[PDB]
């Protein structure tokens, strides 16, 4: 639906929103392996992912369904739990935005 690609960009916009800041930071913009000296980040992940590419994504008209959408949120995710472990802070944010997105992704219109 172009009605379920709105519900998706709303979702993408709260994610992006003051509300949730707190713990949606570190996804805004792509993993910068060299600056956080994370040399192995692209041994380990194959198909970076982030909020910012996601908005790229959406605003170029890339997606063509809800769960083509879903699941590049859901990589940024998978790619945190690949990477980290599992008692980062980073983590520990991953799985609150992921709560966030879930929640409403469930409540998409059909």
């Amino acid at each position: 639906l172009s009605e379920q690609l709105k519900h998706c960009n709303g979702i993408l916009k709260e994610l992006l929103s003051k509300k949730h800041a707190a713990y949606a930071w570190p996804f805004y913009k792509p993993v910068d392996a060299s600056a956080l000296g994370l040399h192995d980040y692209h041994d380990i992940i194959k198909h970076p992912m982030d909020l910012s590419t996601v908005k790229r994504k959406m605003e170029n008209r890339d997606y063509r369904d809800a769960q083509e959408f879903a699941a590049d949120v859901r990589l940024m995710f998978s790619n945190c739990y690949k990477y980290n472990p599992p008692d980062h802070d980073v983590v520990a944010m991953a799985r609150k935005l992921q709560d966030v997105f879930e929640f409403r992704y469930a409540k998409m219109p059909d």
